[PDB]
C-alpha cells in the first residue's frame, strides 16, 4: 500500500491535478511525512484527486465505502476508525474540508493518510 498498479493508473489525474493547483511534488512528499498548512495548492490537489477517484462528491463529502474499498486488508479497520472521528468533512470550501479531513486523519493515525 500504496501498491505499484495505483500508480500508472492516477498518472494523468496527477499530472493534471498538480498543473491545475500549482502542486509541486516537494508538496506531495510534504503531506506524505505529516507535514500540512492550508495551502490550496495543495489542499485543492489533494481534493482534485480524490474527486478523481469519486471518493468525494462536489461538497467534499466523502464516500466512505469506495475509499474503504480501495485500502488494504490491514489498514480497513484502522481506516475505519479514523473515518469514525474525521468524518463528516467540515471546512469553509471543498479545498479546505480536505486540509480538515487530512489534519485529523494524521492527528489520528498516521499511516493511513497517504497522498499519491
Ligand atoms: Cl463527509
Amino acid at each position: 500500500w500504496v501498491p505499484p498498479e495505483v500508480f500508472d493508473l492516477v498518472a494523468e489525474d496527477k499530472a493534471r491535478c498538480m498543473s491545475e493547483h500549482g502542486t509541486t511534488q516537494a508538496q506531495i512528499d510534504d503531506v506524505d511525512k505529516g507535514n500540512l498548512v492550508n495551502e490550496p495548492s495543495i489542499t485543492c490537489y489533494m481534493y482534485c484527486l480524490l474527486e478523481a477517484f469519486s471518493l468525494v462528491d462536489d461538497e467534499a463529502n466523502v464516500d466512505e465505502d469506495i475509499m474503504l474499498g480501495l485500502l488494504p486488508d490491514q489498514l480497513q479497520e484502522r481506516a475505519q476508525s479514523v473515518m469514525g472521528k474525521c468524518l463528516p468533512t467540515s471546512g469553509s470550501d471543498n479545498c479546505n474540508k480536505i486540509y480538515n479531513l487530512a489534519k485529523c486523519v494524521q492527528e489520528s493515525a498516521p499511516d493511513v493518510w497517504f497522498v499519491i
